[PDB]
This record gives C-alpha cells, sequence and structure tokens, in this order.
C-alpha cells in the first residue's frame, strides 16, 4: 500500500542539492498512498509552524557548516511525529523511514523528533556539527 516516489524524492532533491538559490530545507508527506515532497523555503519558521504535535511526515533539511575556513555542507533527514499519530500511522512512520532510507544513499544523520525544540534549526545543526561529541549543550548554540 505505501510506496515512495523516486522521480519526486530525486527532484526535490537535486533542488537542495543546489545553494545558489533560496531554498535550503524541503517536506516529505504522503498523498492518498505515495511519499512525495514538499514546501521548499530558505525559511525555517515556516517548518516549524507547519510541523506541529498533530499529524505525522517527513523533512530533508542541508547545513553548511563553515566561516571562510572551511566551507562545507551536510545532509539531514528529520521525521516529525506529532502526538496525534494513529496506530496506523505510527508504524506507518517506522515502515516510511526504510522508504526513504533507500531512496537517499548518500546521507549525513536521520532521526526521529517529537519535540518542537528537538526539530527546532538550532538543534538540527548541533547534531550536524557535534555528530559526537561529549553533549556539552545547553542553549543550542
Amino acid at each position: 500500500a505505501t510506496k515512495i516516489d523516486k522521480e519526486a524524492c530525486r527532484a526535490a532533491y537535486n533542488l537542495v542539492r543546489d545553494d545558489g538559490s533560496a531554498v535550503i530545507w524541503v517536506t516529505f508527506k504522503y498523498d492518498g498512498s505515495t511519499i512525495v515532497p514538499g514546501e521548499q523555503g530558505a525559511e525555517y519558521q515556516h517548518f516549524i509552524q507547519q510541523c506541529t504535535d498533530d499529524v505525522r511526515l517527513f523533512a530533508f533539511v542541508r547545513f553548511t557548516t563553515g566561516d571562510a575556513m572551511s566551507k562545507r555542507s551536510k545532509f539531514a533527514l528529520i521525521t516529525w511525529i506529532g502526538e496525534n499519530v494513529s496506530g496506523l500511522q505510527r508504524a506507518k512512520t517506522g515502515t516510511d523511514k526504510t522508504l526513504v532510507k533507500e531512496v537517499v544513499q548518500n546521507f549525513a544523520k536521520e532521526f526521529v523528533i517529537s519535540d518542537r525544540k528537538e526539530l527546532e534549526e538550532n538543534f538540527i545543526k548541533s547534531e550536524l556539527k557535534k555528530a559526537g561529541g561529549a553533549n556539552y549543550d545547553a542553549q543550542t548554540e
């Protein structure tokens, strides 16, 4: 029943790969019975407002860790699951995570989040930047 559109998923990925346009993050939701990317903007504020604790969907945001010394990019797969995740949707999250896993062969970090503060931009970038630190975080700075 659940299927992932390689064409759509790939299309959005290509756009995210380009660091020239005003696009950094992209959504990932399924309509009817097929997964397909969503909103694509530079303003993450939209993602925070759209991803509320009352549904279940996927996401894809890329962050660049550099400062006139080492300009580099990094992939980040965020899976949002608002508490209003029904039993059918709950199991779907794990299954869907597998579908996307195969779709994205070259990734950096992918994890699930159930908190707005945890899904916040500062939190995502922190995980990507550290990728194995001594948990020396407090204000996600």
